[PDB]
C-alpha cells in the first residue's frame, strides 16, 4: 500500500525531526534512552565499529567475527549497506572515524 | 563486569557523537539509512506516536493498541520509560509533539 507507505514515511521523519531538535536543545541523551531499549544501543555502538573496521581495511570479515562478536550475518549486511551508501557520506566517515595518517 | 560495561559505553557515545556532527553537515538521513534496518525504522516512528498519544492522555492503552497496532506490552514499555524519565525532558516533549491549545 502506497498510502501505509506515507504514513510510515512520516513517522519516520517526525523521529528525525524530532532528534534534530532534541540535540539543538542537549536533551538528545535523554531522548535516545526514551526512545531505544538498551539492545537496541548495544547494536548501534557495534555497527559503527563494524563501519570503522570496513572502511579500515586491516581486518578480513572473518577476523571480524572473531574480535567483535558479531555475526557473519551481521558484518555482510554492513558491508552491503555500505556499499549502496552516498559517496558523500562514505567520503565523511572516512574524514571522522578513521584517524589521520 | 565493569570493564565491558565501559566499552559499551564508549561505543554507544561514539554513535551518539557521530549522529550529532552527521546533523551538523546535513548528512543525518543517509548516516540512519545506513545504520538502521527498515524494522527500526518502522518501530522508531512507531514509539513516537505512542509517546504522543501517552502524553495528550485521550486514548486508553487498550484504545492504543487497537488504533496503532502495537502491542499491550510494547505500549507499556512506552510508559514505563516515560514515567521514568528526567522532566525536563517529558516537558520538552509536551511542548513540540502537542499542539497549543
Ligand atoms: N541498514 C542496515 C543496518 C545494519 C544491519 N546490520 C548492520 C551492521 C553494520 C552496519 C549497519 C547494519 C540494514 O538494513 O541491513
Ligand atoms: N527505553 C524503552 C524503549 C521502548 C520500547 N518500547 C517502547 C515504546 C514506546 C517508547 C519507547 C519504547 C525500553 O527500554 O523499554
Amino acid at each position: 500500500s502506497a498510502a501505509m507507505a506515507e504514513q510510515r514515511h512520516q513517522e519516520w521523519l517526525r523521529f528525525v525531526d524530532l532528534l534534530k531538535n532534541a540535540y539543538q536543545n542537549d536533551l538528545h541523551l535523554p531522548l535516545l534512552n526514551l526512545m531505544l531499549t538498551p539492545d537496541e544501543r548495544e547494536a548501534l555502538g557495534t555497527r559503527v565499529r563494524i563501519i570503522e573496521e570496513l572502511l579500515r581495511g586491516e581486518m578480513s570479515q572473518r577476523e571480524l567475527k572473531n574480535e567483535l562478536g558479531a555475526g557473519i550475518a551481521t558484518i555482510t549486511r554492513g558491508s552491503n549497506s555500505l556499499k549502496a551508501a552516498p559517496v558523500e557520506l562514505r567520503q565523511w566517515l572516512e574524514e571522522v572515524l578513521l584517524k589521520s595518517d
